[PDB]
């Protein structure tokens, strides 16, 4: 028995044995021979050599929790963006030098096995990322850490775009198989839907309930070089499948292969209004994640620390839900179902727990955007959840008239239910309630959060609200995507950066020298090269190396304002048209991101920039001072490509509308300049880079109410400006579309007449701003001169930061950079 | 590339490294540690520091192949019954002895351990297991072999006696994996189902098919000790999964849920009449194969060797087929199809290669059982396939008119067209036109097939009628499930015998060495002891180590007569207590099988085993002078462990009713007498045995064929016999029934009035035989030298020996006993 142990099984750091262990999964684990490997096959064999590494230390790390019982915390999120493991597991884990020798002496080129790695698909966006972020950093500083998620068998959709038309393809990433998860069957937990709850003497009663199994796989996640790894554990859908002959449900019919399948597709898709489908995916990971967290407090050594109930007095100082936005909401009366009905804690002793242990980021702005469920649809599939709804919310309606004595309209305005036609629930009402403590993601976006949208629970409770500005892992946005830029960076500084980033201020003082300045400029010249191939060579143009690499990967929709920056590239390539000899400082605009299906403005809008680009790109007197550029399928791993080839950042969105920017953060510490409102993420980032050194422009928030409250005629800016004149005027012509010109009818009409978020405002000082730029492009020693400032002073957008606030306000941890000893 | 080779893998027989490698396995392959460990999970981590040897083995077995080119033989068949992979891939490669040593050390227990293994619900009975007998031996026997079935998640079911009454449940034994195979994702292909047969130009073409995808599974199967490891390669059908978006069938409408479903199950279970999913299992296991087949022959360097067609004039030369009973039966439309369509080889140039690549194994006897599909079911889901079955037809009928100038009753006799309501399409008589060898599978049963059944095919092709009978593997079934009755053996003539079966009649020189004589008994007696400690530890019943383990495990039907061997044990209870202090050689009879779902007479034999016993075993007259016992589900892990422990071997089928006996062969290698009737498998024991050393009795099949020629009349028996008369009016009084009396009122009535099988008739010289059974048993030096005389005179079946005269007589190749270099 102890002699069943971890202890010899690595060389780690060796060409010798990781050649041993590469040809040790090939043969074995994947049972080929060089006689018959492929790429992938390959690359598989690669990721269980440098996997046996991290699960050495992983089963380490997770012992040492055991024994020390912290206090842990789960991370819980409906999106987990993670894209390729391989390099990230290596850079964490010391080993990159030695895969390289070793796979190069065995005649195979590690880079070509990296590009056969699939983008783990269970992230979409901003909100997955995010978390993906988080969890590296977590583990960096050492926190009793998980994140617990769906695993989706298909992403979310693939981009393919055929006939400068968007069309979807899907992404089954797990056809071949994942190499860096482990499955779980036997911890395969049920989780129950619909049902009637029978009232019978010491409790309710849940009964009748379909079930659907939620069957686990675990990802690890390993820390910057100190040897901890933690678990990511991802929940899969899995029907009963006794319907055959048994339960005598079937025989007769089994027309309940619909059971078999809606259950399954629980975990098939990511989506992408009140779905019942959605509904039931929030339920599903919510559920499994909450049996599986009160089992390690129940055997976490706290079988032994019973002291009471195994109680749940204590699970608190055991514990800490962290909810990502409102679809993680019923973590909250699905913990007082477990605690009251199962257990049986009277409801206060249950209560008290549950607001200890949870607490709810926010992401949203516009109150036409807090999740609300249907009380009809949780009554169907949820309905003790539904019960316990309400009483949680006669019980805080009760605090609240104790509160304010009299005021009526407030016990309306804070419910947990909302009237009119369709009473349905607010999932953000009811996180509030039941979590002690709520942050939001940007300093403007939380104010208003505590000002305007939450504002008289922030009255009730001042105490909930705090802020937690969010962040980016220097490890994956500099150190694996940006390696030059940290090799020359580390010379002159230190390596500690990478684990303590606002150090990067020490570059401050390499401000004027000579050095700093060629060698950035370097480096971005080696950066936008290679990726100026890479357009070339998977996919087709003719860049030009020199140019301006003019990027918005920003989602494809209205208010994220593409359209703007295509009026301005229209307004480029009308000058130089009539002015076919101008020196104008050159441009390759890189627009890039997924519509959304259906989404017809943003179906119609990656029409229109292709379009241009069809026109632009074959025109002779342009020749190559103007290129544009749609880019197909933007996901993780064409974002780590793409933000260090990048000069120019585009942040346009209407200002009001953004509640932060991680994407932005990653172009500042990668020395791209951001243009840009002075909005969400744009504001902090100001703040540190100094305003003259961040390209600001158009309406603030202010301005922008001003128009509406005076209401904002499109027609009078149309009517000034000669060019936005005359480039509506070619919109709608067909210069852009000779086939069908009629083609952008929609997109004339959206801006003309009723732009929600107006375009047409914005114009005439962006395209002065735009000015602005291509004038300070062309004198390179000083536009590299400000770079190296932005860059320098990135360190609050460091994930670590953002974690070490959540780690010692919210959760009361200290972190730690300590070395696991390990391996 | 080169430095990526096989070679530095492996310390073997060293329980150092062993140990190391159970280690890697259990922390990095299972990602558990010995903190969560469970015996489970550590037969998982020996299952796979076994398989790293085993598959080791198969990358130099396989390479090996195509760098000499043999003829590839693949043997087709819908079942094989492998049972537990475990004991016996570590004996094969010699490392039983080191594994025990390493577990010992790591002080976990390899019989422990063991157990856990689920049965590969592969198979269902004596079809399945002779597949995977062939399969030891050929792999022991240096044969390029390949066995190629469907891949059954479910297997069949499980059985379970409640109330003594057969309740099935389901074998989900694939649900925490099975260790021993490789999904091969890469390697799947379409199979075709339904369609239109468009007949354009030089071809038809068959068009508009459902298309159901087969996926590929590897098992490798180890040869004994001569390092050649070969492939078991079973098919899992899997739906396209477009069915969301992509088709435009579906968005619209999503009942084609069910293509999915019903696609789907064609892997899902086996089967357990005319049935589109039958015949749907059929083509698609024979679909996949035959590409895969003619894949390695265009692959397997008969690229270079072209010369015309990669010819296919070669084929025969490099292929056999063997079609294990009518089940593969399209492999012959489905080759044919293949080659004229796909290629271009005209009919008669297809059909001389068809023919020579096809042999069929038949094992029926009645003509009620050959299988037969209905033109209505091809013509739909089949019909290019129907269309070719007609010309072949067809032009084999015009070679009998040649043959019988204007014999017209024989046209009609031999067609593969049968007339009658419903016209059938008759797929033995395809079988016979199509191969180049039809066989039997035991010298009468191969003469009945010749004189009888195929005769009008025996007359115009006398060349085609082989015979190959039946054969056990030594391995599994002696020196793995008896390795004491190994030991012994050993001793005296050494291990030769384990790969050469004949050698055994060495060990009647020491039939009168009274060391020999009793190390017999001794063996036995502890065989015994073990099993009756399983009696009472897995399952529970008070054996009595020292009585005669009488047993029968035979499928419970009514030809297979345990009624015969009910109303026996009825009859020496009625004995024991008419006279309760006679003595009598005491027995602890054993009776299982699986009924069959569906087959009322099976179900309720089984009850009135299960209630027989209930009396007999708490009748405190009784004491321990009898037990009766239903031994639950048997299946090859039981065989292992009841065909040891046993004495007389119940072989009781009425005489005609069996083509051999796999069951029996077991029984005769592990000294057990055999008692039964002279048919099957027991003629040729006898014969080997000599008639003196057997327990021949009843009705041979002259005497049945008089019976019927004159009229079984039951009654008379039931008139004459008085104890039967007795047990009868025991039945139906509710003896064994005393809360529903009535119960066993069909039973009673079947045996009084419509018997096809004539137990009375056999009752009388049954008892008379089982007298003179006690009687030598009761006299232990001679019992143990009859035992002796059936163990020496094994040799003729030893399944090395079936296979030699299959690779000789049909295959076109040469068994080498020779040892591959290796590892
Ligand atoms: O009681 C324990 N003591 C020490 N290590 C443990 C114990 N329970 C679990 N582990 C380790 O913790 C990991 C995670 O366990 P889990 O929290 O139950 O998922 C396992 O892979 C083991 O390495
Ligand atoms: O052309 C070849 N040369 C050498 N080994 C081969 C070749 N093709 C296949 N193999 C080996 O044969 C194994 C089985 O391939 P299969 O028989 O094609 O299914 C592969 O896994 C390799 O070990
Ligand atoms: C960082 C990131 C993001 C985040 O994108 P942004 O914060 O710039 O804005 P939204 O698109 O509106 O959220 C999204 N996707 C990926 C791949 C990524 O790396
Ligand atoms: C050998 C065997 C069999 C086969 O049983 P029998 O050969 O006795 O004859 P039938 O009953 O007529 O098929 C079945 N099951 C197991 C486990 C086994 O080992």
């Amino acid at each position: 028995r102890k002699q069943i142990s971890v202890r010899g099984l690595a060389g780690v750091e060796n060409v010798t044995e990781l050649k041993k262990n590469f040809n040790r999964h090939l043969h074995f684990t994947l049972v080929k021979d060089r006689n018959v490997a492929t790429p992938r096959d390959y690359y598989f064999a690669l990721a269980h050599t440098v996997r046996d590494h991290l699960v050495g230390r992983w089963i380490r790390t997770q012992q040492h929790y055991y024994e020390k019982d912290p206090k842990r915390i789960y991370y819980l999120s409906l999106e987990f963006y993670m894209g390729r493991t391989l390099q990230n597991t290596m850079v964490n884990l010391a080993l990159e030098n030695a895969c390289d020798e070793a796979t190069y002496q065995l005649g195979l080129d590690m880079e070509e096995l990296e590009e056969i790695e699939e983008d783990a698909g269970l992230g979409n966006g901003g909100l997955g990322r995010l978390a993906a972020c988080f969890l590296d950093s977590m583990a960096t500083l050492g926190l009793a850490a998980y994140g617990y998620g769906i695993r989706y068998e298909f992403g979310i959709f693939n981009q393919k775009i055929c006939g400068g038309w968007q069309m979807e393809e899907a992404d089954d990433w797990l056809r071949y198989g994942n190499p860096w998860e482990k499955a779980r069957p036997e911890f395969t937990l049920p989780v129950h839907f619909y049902g009637r709850v029978e009232h019978t003497s010491q409790g309710a009663k849940w009964v009748d309930t379909q079930v659907v199994l939620a069957m686990p796989y675990d990802t690890p996640v390993p820390g910057y070089r100190n040897n901890v790894v933690n678990t990511m554990r991802l929940w899969s859908a899995k029907a009963p499948n006794d319907f055959n002959l048994k339960d005598f449900n079937v025989g007769g019919y089994i027309q309940a292969v619909l059971d078999r399948n809606l259950a399954e597709n629980i975990s098939r898709v990511l989506y992408p209004e009140g779905k019942e489908l959605r509904l039931k995916q929030e339920y599903f990971v919510v559920a499994a994640t909450l049996q599986d967290i009160i089992r390690r407090f129940k055997s976490s050594k706290f079988g032994c620390r019973d002291p009471v109930r195994t109680n749940f007095d204590a699970f608190p100082d055991k514990v800490a839900i962290q909810l990502n936005d409102t679809h993680p909401s019923l973590a909250i009366p699905e913990l007082m179902r477990v605690l009251v009905d199962l257990e049986r804690l009277d409801w206060d002793k249950a209560w008290e727990v549950t607001v200890k242990t949870c607490a709810y980021t926010n992401h949203t702005v516009i109150p036409e955007a807090l999740e609300r469920w249907p009380v009809h649809l949780l009554e169907t599939l949820l309905p003790r959840h539904l019960q316990i709804i309400y009483e949680i919310n006669q019980r805080f309606l009760n605090r609240v008239a104790a509160a304010f004595p009299g005021d009526v309209d407030r016990l309306r305005r804070m419910s947990l239910v909302e009237e009119g036609a369709v009473k349905r629930i607010n999932m953000a009402h009811l996180c509030i309630a039941g979590s002690h403590a709520v942050n939001g993601v940007a300093r403007i976006h939380s104010e208003i959060l505590k000002k305007t949208i939450f504002k008289d629970f922030y009255e009730l409770e001042p105490h909930k609200f705090q802020n937690k500005t969010n962040g980016i892992t220097p490890r994956r946005w500099l150190v694996l995507c940006n390696p030059g830029l940290a090799e020359i960076i580390a010379e002159r500084i230190g390596e500690e950066y990478i684990s303590d980033l606002d150090q990067l201020r020490k570059l401050l003082s390499y401000v004027d020298d000579e050095a700093f300045i060629r060698d950035v400029a370097k480096v971005k010249q080696e950066n936008k090269l290679k990726f100026a191939a890479y357009l070339e060579r998977e996919y087709k143009v003719h860049i030009n190396p020199n140019s301006l690499f003019d990027v918005q990967v920003k989602r494809i929709h209205e208010y994220k304002r593409q359209l703007l920056n295509c009026l301005h590239v229209i307004t480029l390539y009308n000058r130089i048209k009539k002015e076919p000899n101008k020196f104008v400082v050159p441009r390759t605009v890189m627009i890039g991101g997924k519509a959304a299906p259906g989404y017809h403005m943003a179906k119609m809008i990656i029409k229109l920039i292709t379009a241009i680009g069809d026109v632009v790109n074959h025109d002779p007197v342009v020749g190559d001072r103007l290129r544009v550029i749609f880019l197909e399928n933007y996901r993780v791993s064409l974002a780590e490509k793409v933000i260090p080839a990048a000069d120019l950042s585009e942040q346009i969105s209407t200002a009001g509308t953004e509640a932060s920017g991680t994407g932005n953060m990653k172009f500042m510490l990668n020395g791209a300049l951001t243009i840009g409102t002075m909005d969400g993420a744009n504001v902090e980032m100001a703040e540190e880079a100094g305003e003259e050194n961040f390209f600001i422009f158009g309406m603030r928030v202010e301005d922008v109410d001003r128009l509406d409250q005076r209401g904002y005629n499109a027609q009078e800016y149309y009517d000034r400006i000669p060019e936005l004149r005359q480039i509506i005027e070619q919109l709608s012509s067909g210069f852009f579309s000779p086939k069908q010109p009629d083609l952008f009818k929609d997109i004339v009409n959206m801006l003309m007449h009723h732009d929600r978020f107006k375009v047409f405002a914005d114009y005439e000082e962006y395209v002065k701003c735009q000015e602005r730029v291509s004038a300070l492009y062309k004198n390179p020693r000083e536009w590299t001169r400000m770079v190296i400032r932005n860059i320098a002073t990135s360190g609050k957008f460091s994930s670590d930061r953002t974690i070490a606030q959540y780690a010692r306000e919210i959760w009361g941890v200290e972190p730690s950079r300590q070395r696991l000893p390990a391996p």
